[PDB]
């Protein structure tokens, strides 16, 4: 009841803004969140992505930190600052050829590269044109998908078009804890279009210009919703927040169109979605990617800003650094996936937990806590599968340590320790379990 798939996916995931480093270096552009690091308050800590794990660097050490798990795929971001640095202009064959020697670098491992094209490093002189504001950064950002496919699509058959959109738009427009920093609800709604808009135009540019066959897919983060109680007023609540996350994205893609419910509740803040963007945002996917961490347990909140929810903590479930512990949310949402919508096969491409990580005295680090995290979110994948759920890999966030947003260096979700002064990295005991767990496949 223990056993994955022969041919299933193990991995780790990264983000390139969270580790790379070298922000300058080899002709790399500005992107938001090196304007947004780089403005006083915005991260808890101080810091900035300027060298985070230099894994530009330093890739080949991550490389033999997934050897050393016995990891068989990868999961990480391309910069587009390092593709294409003004956003909408010449391509940087440095940056292109950095990519495909650790592409490969990967493939002489055994590590199937899963990449993601855009995980929130927006060119800034696109934002200094309103951004995913503007439907031209949609464009544009199609144009880069089809720069990289065409480069390393002869080797790399897995890709993700956008990692999280509610978060670019939602965090980024809307809430303004995330690059590019923006307080707007219509601004966080149109971008949120764009982003989709972005996705679709992106799929049909990288289908054209493929050499070979590919599986394009989109990673979603989602969090199931439970109310609080079953009274109205907490009901509504939850399905008022379940909404904003999930369903916003999961309708169009899924060519529902934008759930009416949201609409009505958004009102003229929701963009004007013409018929004909709607069928692009819709094109088939190859795969679903989710990334969870956490549930929403909701009440009502009716004094807060929309969606007017408000996260009801239960004494019950014990928490992490920064979040409730519930792996079965994971089992909901995936069952949810599978019967309620229609994409397949579905991949986990984060799922972890931050902790107050320490080097203990024999230098190890003892987190217990994120290997019974890992053991019972597999469990949970167990039953899923039992279910029906076409799931097909699952990659542990992060490798290491990195740069977490808003949250700076200070929030520590790696199975490997990173050392940001000495840039040393150390597998956590979790590391060692995946790696055992693993390697009994
Ligand atoms: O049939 C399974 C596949 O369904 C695709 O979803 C489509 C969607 O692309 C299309 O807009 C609407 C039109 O009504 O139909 C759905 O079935 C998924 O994207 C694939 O992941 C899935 O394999
Ligand atoms: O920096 C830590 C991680 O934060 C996650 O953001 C979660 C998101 O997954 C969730 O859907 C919402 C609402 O429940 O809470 C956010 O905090 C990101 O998904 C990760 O990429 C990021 O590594
Ligand atoms: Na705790």
């Amino acid at each position: 009841g223990e056993r994955f798939p022969a041919d299933f996916v193990w991995g780790a995931a990264t983000a390139a803004y969270q580790i790379e480093g070298a922000v300058r270096e080899d002709g790399r552009g500005v992107s938001i969140w090196d304007t947004f690091s780089h403005t006083p308050g915005k991260i808890a800590d101080g810091t900035t992505g300027d060298v985070a794990c230099d894994s530009y660097h330093r890739y080949g050490e991550d490389i033999g930190l997934l050897n050393a798990l016995g990891m068989n795929a990868y999961r990480f971001s391309i910069a587009w600052p390092r593709i294409v640095p003004l956003g909408a202009g010449p391509i940087n064959q440095a940056g292109l050829d950095h990519y495909s020697r650790m592409v490969d670098a990967l493939l002489g491992a055994g590590l199937q590269p899963f990449v993601t094209l855009y995980h929130w490093d927006l060119p800034q002189p696109l934002e200094d044109r309103l951004g995913w504001g503007s439907r031209a950064t949609a464009t544009v950002f199609a144009e880069y998908a089809d720069i990289v496919v065409r480069q390393l699509g002869d080797r790399v058959t897995h890709w993700a078009t956008l990692n999280e959109p509610w978060c670019s738009a939602m965090l980024g427009y809307y809430l303004g804890v995330h690059a590019p920093g923006h307080t707007d609800l219509k601004r966080g709604l149109e971008a949120s279009h764009n982003l989709l808009l972005g996705h679709g135009l992106a799929v049909q540019a990288m289908r054209a210009a493929a050499p070979q066959p590919l599986q394009i897919g989109i990673v979603l983060n989602l969090t199931p919703t439970y109310p609080a109680s079953d009274s109205p007023e907490d009901v509504a609540a939850a399905r008022r927040f379940d909404g904003f996350v999930n369903r916003w994205f999961l309708d169009p893609l899924a060519g529902r169109g934008y759930p009416q419910d949201m609409l009505d509740y958004y009102g003229a803040a929701a963009p004007q979605a013409n018929p004909e963007d709607l069928t692009q945002i819709a094109a088939p996917l190859d795969w679903l990617g989710v990334n969870y961490y956490e549930r929403m347990r909701a009440v009502d909140a009716p004094d807060a800003s929309l969606p007017q929810a408000q996260r009801l903590d239960d004494p019950d479930l014990p928490h992490t650094a920064d979040r409730e512990v519930y792996p079965e949310g994971l089992y909901d949402i995936l069952l949810r996936l599978h019967n309620d919508y229609p994409f397949r096969p579905l991949y986990i491409t984060q799922n972890g937990c931050a902790l107050h990580d320490e080097i203990a005295e024999d230098g190890g680090i003892h987190d217990g806590q994120r290997q019974a995290f890992f053991e019972a979110h597999l469990a949970q994948l167990q039953r899923a599968l039992a279910a029906g759920v076409p799931l097909k890999g699952y990659f542990a966030w992060s490798l290491l340590d990195n740069f977490e947003w808003a949250m700076g260096l200070s929030m520590r979700y790696g199975i490997c320790y990173t050392n940001f002064e000495t840039l040393e990295r150390r597998i956590k005991d979790s590391g060692y379990w995946l790696r055992d767990f693993i390697a009994g496949q």
